[PDB]
């Protein structure tokens, strides 16, 4: 029986993404109460929420309407622009030298140790968002997991994933026999959900003008929080989270997927999460991640005084946000129509591979053509990565980097002016 | 003894599915009066009539004014609809001038000296102005003048006026005198806002699938009240107090002070003198200007993530908010030009004491609004919120040519948008 490790990652920043860093903090407290030690839990958070100007309760973060603070006590291992792909990989691999900035804390695990990774933010097909550019791509993630297993520096590893088109991160990439068990908030085609949002009567927040958490995340955390994790197993939670996330009747919903060695899911939860001495044996879904950003701006504008500057700033926030995503959608479509013609354009871009298949064959092509697109049409931001399947299919169609460079040049011509379109922080790939 | 006949005039000064609530109020008001005793021939109805058969209407051919309410669009006469809903027809109707009417059924208030009249307006508005689905808009002075002109004819005993609009008080404050045998109540004072009710985002009893507000607070209050009581027992004053309290702030929140004007002594009359009565005998967070936007947002929010509907709604939110941002900046900039950086906002945002008229020269107000629109584009039913700015400009002694030049400086080019279009005419 080795020691239990953990890696908690929020891939987003901004008060409108309150929920993501709130999830990680909750998860941290959940693990500490279980038995896991602070020195074994590595935390990635941009840390711009607790002391955000918009936070009604400075210095605190909550993950439910009537919840207590979960921000205090969380280590600031990697915060601000230190929250990057390189540091993330370094931590996982347990490389102190590969680290750049931060506390220097890494997963120096052994063969008997258990690892638990939890990510919550934004994402698209084959890509997970980061508060710094470039973003995290599925192939790079799985390669590192493969690179981690080769070291044999862990017995079993669990991966909980919260993002849009989450299944795409492991489908076709994450193989069996690595002793890794991954579950995702959705398949490679459907959406992740914010929960405890303003306007959402299924348990809203009182003065918070932003979502407090995310459904899949909240589901497994609140479940693990109230139970004796020696009685409950991974599989049982997977089923329980599946149900709480699954669609009602004909309403929208998402299939909670599982990948890797399902055999690992026989393990009790305490093998990864520990357990709280309180021994017991064993609601929203109307706002996806991408709209959850906008409900903040809207609620902010809607609740602001009729003549204030606050209402004006919020109005501009709604303006620039919706103007950006309108531009991106048209640009992707336009590039498609430009490359393959009006008929074959949407055909190629919107084609979804069968489940189990990898999103793209050449991941370097994907990155390149994303970079080529952004050089003319501006940054995709964490919204625009929804179109990553379109770029994947363009690559799968055998299109060359120079062709996208040309199509993008014709589609946008000028770089769009806006805080969301800015390339000043780097390319999304 | 019901000496004489009872008349009524129902007016919805707005159009578009986002303004569903206004025509819904009027239709409800009609059914309320028919069941009260008033005959169809004595009720003149102004409605653009673009709601029942609207593409967005979940229940085609029907209109409802409450969550669990029935259809109130059936049986309602189409006296004045479409572009027939204009100021000239409205005045002709009130004055009972069949020859002054242009288009429509030709129904007018051909009333007599013993008759009772009941006017009900619901839409949009701003200080000293009420909106119309056509141009030009309805200005307070012209409305009071026709009421004055109506009284001079001595062609009615008493008249009641219910008004639902933003800054509704401004329509009668300083203009509407006593001794005209007219009693008017307004959904707000000359400074605060009117509220839509039964909206999607509004948690208190939302509409089931409707992506727009079904009614308005002040309007719904008196109609629902008059619909459940015996109107021989209840008086005008009692209803005024009832609507006042329901509309008023709950505490540490916000509402609207329901005001009353004219001959208060008339408020001792029973409601049945105007509204009649139903044989059933029993004894006794969204303003108008955002209500248009909550539709676009809800429409966008509830649309499929990839649908052309979501994109259309997205564009609607864009052009709506882009318009009002342009108007706001234009109005402010004009002030800065005319009065300087400091005094600009000071002069434009100054509010006269209650009881005072909005503007001394109403012709100046009309003319200068036209001057503004010639360069900055139409105000739309949103932009009329800035009417006090224009009023204060006139009161400040600013001349026509100064406004014309200041407008051309602030608005070099006519703004592109469906709201800023001058194709239908000036707001003044």
């Amino acid at each position: 029986s080795g020691t239990r490790w953990a890696v908690l990652v929020a891939g987003s920043s901004g008060y409108w993404n309150y929920r993501h860093q709130a999830d990680i903090c909750h998860a941290y407290q959940l693990l500490r109460k279980g038995g896991l030690k602070e020195e074994n839990i590595v935390v990635f958070m941009y840390d711009d929420i607790a002391n955000n100007y918009e936070n009604p309760r400075p210095g605190t973060i909550i993950n439910s309407p009537h919840g207590k603070d979960v921000y205090q006590g969380v280590p600031k291992d990697y915060t601000g622009d230190d929250v990057n792909v390189d540091n993330l990989f370094a931590v996982i691999l347990g490389d102190k030298t590969a680290v750049k900035g931060g506390s220097g804390k890494v997963v120096d695990s052994g063969p008997n140790d258990h690892i638990f990774i939890f990510y919550s933010n934004h994402g698209g097909p084959g890509v997970l968002g980061m508060p710094t550019s470039p973003y995290l791509y599925a192939n790079d993630l799985n390669d590192v997991l493969k690179k981690k297993h080769a070291l044999g520096t862990y017995k079993s590893l669990v991966f909980y994933l919260e993002a849009c088109e989450s299944g795409s991160i492991f489908e076709g990439l994450l193989p069996e026999g690595l002793n890794i068990y991954a579950t995702t908030a959705s398949n490679a085609e459907e959406s992740s959900w914010g929960t405890y949002c303003p306007g959402e009567e299924p348990s809203p927040p009182p003065e918070y003008e932003t979502c407090l958490g995310d459904l899949y995340s909240v589901a497994w955390m609140e479940d693990s929080g109230m139970h004796n994790l020696q009685t409950e197993t991974l599989h049982q939670q997977y089923e329980l989270v599946k149900r709480r996330t699954a669609p009602v009747g004909y309403s929208y919903g998402s299939h909670v997927m599982q990948y890797g060695d399902v055999g690992i899911s026989k393990d009790n939860l305490d093998l990864y999460m520990g357990t709280n001495p309180a021994n017991d044996n064993f609601p929203s879904r109307v706002t996806n991640q991408r709209d959850a950003d906008l409900v903040h701006f809207w609620e902010k504008y809607r609740k602001a005084p009729e003549g204030s500057a606050r209402k004006t700033e919020a109005q501009k926030q709604v303006l620039e946000a919706m103007s950006h995503r309108l531009h991106i959608d048209n640009s992707v479509i336009l590039v498609g129509k430009i490359l393959f013609g009006i008929s074959r354009g949407p055909e190629v871009l919107n084609k979804v591979r069968s489940a189990g298949q990898p999103l793209v064959d050449d991941w370097n092509c994907l990155k390149n053509q994303v970079r080529a697109f952004e050089r003319h049409c501006g940054s995709l931001s964490q919204y625009g990565i929804k179109h990553m399947r379109s770029f994947a299919n363009i690559c799968n169609a055998g299109i060359q980097m120079e062709q996208m460079e040309e199509a993008a040049s014709q589609a946008c011509t000028t770089l769009p002016t806006g805080p969301w379109s800015s390339l000043n922080r780097g390319f999304s790939a």
